[PDB]
DNA sequence: CGGGATATCCCG
DNA sequence: CGGGATATCCCG
DNA sequence: CGGGATATCCCG
DNA sequence: CGGGATATCCCG
């Protein structure tokens, strides 16, 4: 009974309770204005589709009371990219499922090197993985790591944005849970890795990121996969596949094949061969029938 | 189609309110202090014979060590350890109060600042009760950014220990009043925000009061969701004086008290001449105790 | 009221 | 050996 | 695949 | 005036 007097008026609202989307699951921080995690599940037939990113906009999320909302005015101009968790890529199957991919709830302040380069190819090789396992869960967000002075004493030092202080994370993370079939027998493999936000090249190999799930869990404050039974047989994911992302020849040469669609002139068209070249990479047969066809396009406007 | 989502259940973030025997809490697993601590406070809680020296700061056992803070984080740092639901306000259960020990309900704290004007504010909390019936409190830690001169805003904050127990910028308190549950008076709230630094006696606490609105933007919380918003509600600096203890009545209830302490006529005649120094006047409740401390020792 | 440091001793 | 319990002292 | 910029419109 | 809305252009 005296728990109802203490009670009276509410505990107070913490808000980090678990949003659930069409193809996505988010806990939101009210105070950082970013996704605690994001959980996702990607099978073979959700990376298809004719969902695109260009008929999707950026916008808060309608569900966030906006008091907490994060706008597009923290980002733009601010120096950082908007950065997915649950990504576009994995949304084809459904245009409702992309365009809420787009929502706030969903972004974190991320560098754009990093968004565009090594984040995206990590991204690629969890859509890889649903060629060789039937089921992938990934689990995505933000993290604010300490740095150790000259002094000893260790300090949380990250930047906020825009007049509602979004959030910049120092690193981000993803678990990737992966399940070959629903009727093998083959233990469920397991990742976890931690990537600074910053600029990553070629050279350094996923598994440099890789960190232990109870050491991740301990810098997050998060419990991931609570009904996975961990005395069980959970094998490590870059030792039953590769954990092998697209090198810079692969990464170089599908990003010019896709930007052949978005040439709008001639000249722009012929930059991008010309970048290939340069980097002394082959067009294969797929690139050059979309090239000339493209080209034939382009001309053809020119004409007019 | 979202079973298969949450096949596996969902991430655990750990941040449900946990009830104890005279407040609740919720607690931050990644900097691993608590992110809100609930109490009422009254007339009765405040009085009884649970001490303070019968108690130790510990693990809560509830909570997942993984998670947990633990004393050598706090020993050694700089830090004191500091309680948000103070022990002073469960005086009438030992039980209670020991649970206000858990290192769940404890921050990285200023020593100055936790002995010294947050202790203060802690007693005009408990100053309330005289006036009103019930009284409600939540306190917790911020990490707020700071601008610098450049215009890129900060958040900056010091962790400590093997386990990275995160140091609060400044700690907030938000006291929530009813005069009875019979009148039919608005409610008197107020909201502060104070800096985990030492303060001193200059400042009054109306200098640290804040909008309850931008406390909750600061914070990412929302306090007292049931409470109606549109209803009127009452400035508790206007109702009441947000006034607390000045130097010469801090330091005489502190002088007054470390004569229970005192193992020596020197000692005890320290107090004294520390008072004599400071130009305060010792009352009557000072000397009475100071004759039997002085007539004990006298004997031994 | 709110917090500490240090010497001594125990024994797994 | 070394962490932990306990007096015993101390500060604002 | 992942992200930007700038111009110009509409109209409450 | 100011926020959507398209259109066009660009980057890795
Ligand atoms: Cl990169
Ligand atoms: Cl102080
Ligand atoms: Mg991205
Ligand atoms: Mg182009
Ligand atoms: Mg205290």
């Amino acid at each position: 009974a005296e728990k109802a007097v203490l009670e009276q008026f509410g505990f107070p609202l913490t808000g980090t309770e678990a949003r659930c989307y069409t193809n996505h699951a988010l806990s939101y921080d009210q105070a950082k204005r970013v996704p605690r995690w994001v959980l996702e599940h990607i099978s073979k037939s959700k990376i298809m589709g004719d969902a695109d990113r260009k008929h999707c906009k950026f916008k808060p999320d309608p569900n966030i009371p906006p008091t907490f909302s994060a706008f597009n005015e923290d980002y733009v101009g601010s120096g950082w990219s908007r950065g997915a968790m649950a990504p576009a890529g994995n949304n084809k199957f459904s245009s409702k499922a992309m365009a809420e991919t787009f929502y706030l709830s969903n972004i974190v302040p991320q560098d754009f090197d990093n968004n565009s380069g090594y984040w995206n190819r990590i991204e690629m090789y969890c859509r890889e993985l649903t060629e060789r396992f039937e089921d992938v869960w990934v689990v995505s967000g933000p993290l604010t790591l300490p740095q150790t002075r000259g002094d000893g004493k260790k300090i949380v030092s990250y930047q906020v944005i825009g007049e509602d202080n979004v959030a910049v994370p120092s690193h981000l993370y993803k678990v990737i849970l992966a399940r070959r079939s629903s009727v093998s027998t083959e233990p469920l493999a397991l990742g976890a890795f931690v990537v600074p936000n910053e600029a990553i090249g070629f050279q350094p190999q996923l598994t440099e990121f890789q960190v232990s799930l109870q050491d991740l869990e301990k810098l997050s404050g998060l419990v991931f996969f609570p009904h996975l039974d961990r005395t069980s047989d959970i094998r490590n994911i870059c030792s039953v596949d590769t954990c092998k992302l697209l090198d810079f020849q692969e990464f170089t040469l599908y990003l010019s094949t896709r930007k052949i669609e978005g040439a709008r002139s001639v000249l722009r068209l012929e930059k991008i061969m010309e970048n290939l070249k340069n980097a002394e990479i082959e067009p294969d047969d797929y690139f050059m029938s979309r090239y000339e066809k493209k080209l034939e396009e382009l001309k053809a406007k020119e004409q007019s």
